[PDB]
């Protein structure tokens, strides 16, 4: 099912649409396709979902 990446840098959500990340978190990859800026991620570890930019995240 999953598409998967791993955070490359530290990323704070600035609004309610974006996601925290720290550097070295697995994600999975829920869109890619809406903008080659912004992709939906979730943390694998916490479940939580957003935005975040799209170069911050290295897909696996
Ligand atoms: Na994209
Ligand atoms: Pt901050």
């Amino acid at each position: 099912g999953m598409e998967r990446g791993i955070v490359q840098y530290d990323f704070m959500a600035e609004s309610q649409d974006e996601l925290t990340i720290k550097s070295g978190d697995k994600v999975y990859i829920l869109d890619d396709k809406k903008s080659k800026d912004w992709w939906m991620c979730q943390l694998v570890d916490s479940g939580k979902s957003g935005l975040v930019p799209a170069q911050f995240i290295e897909p696996v």
